[PDB]
């Protein structure tokens, strides 16, 4: 997995109330790294629009949501992330939060970079505008 050098502290990424996923699950898709938190509102405010847009076209664009947590607690990133779809980086790995932060330059929240699993090649840092914008995925994957 191509995106091994996005992970080097977590093996298992959650789902849910669980935390069995493994990478190899990713392979083939694109996967977009969602920076967030519930302290900023415009965030908070996108959060929605991208449930809706991960329900409409997921399965059938192909494509993983992980939320990349800028949350202030622990218990506020139980609660953002259990309003969620999607897949997330565990919070107690603030280590590779902050990583990830780097190596996708992300100065600002809400921010979503796509990658291309297999090759780890990132593929778009535009997503949270275009999400917005073509709420029908017609030019999906929008590549920068
Ligand atoms: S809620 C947190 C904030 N987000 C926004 O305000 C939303 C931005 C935009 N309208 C959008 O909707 O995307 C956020 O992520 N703030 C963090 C931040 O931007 N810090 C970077 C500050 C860098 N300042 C540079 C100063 C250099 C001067 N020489």
């Amino acid at each position: 997995s191509g995106l091994k050098k996005f992970f080097p502290y977590s093996t298992n990424v959650l789902k849910g109330a669980a935390a069995d996923i493994a990478l190899p699950s990713l392979a083939g898709k694109t996967v977009f790294f969602y920076f967030s938190a519930s302290w900023c509102p415009p965030s908070r405010a996108f959060t929605p629009q991208l449930i809706d847009f991960y329900k409409a076209h997921a399965e059938k664009k192909n494509f993983e949501v992980m939320l990349i947590s800028w949350d202030e607690s622990a218990e506020d990133f139980k609660d953002y992330y259990a309003k969620m779809p999607w897949l997330a980086l565990p919070f107690e790995d603030r280590k590779g939060m902050e990583f990830l932060t780097t190596g996708f330059d992300v100065k600002s929240i809400p921010t979503l970079v796509g990658v291309e699993a297999d090759s780890g090649n990132i593929i778009t840092t535009q997503a949270r505008t275009m999400v917005v914008k073509d709420p029908e995925a017609k030019d999906f994957p929008w590549p920068n």
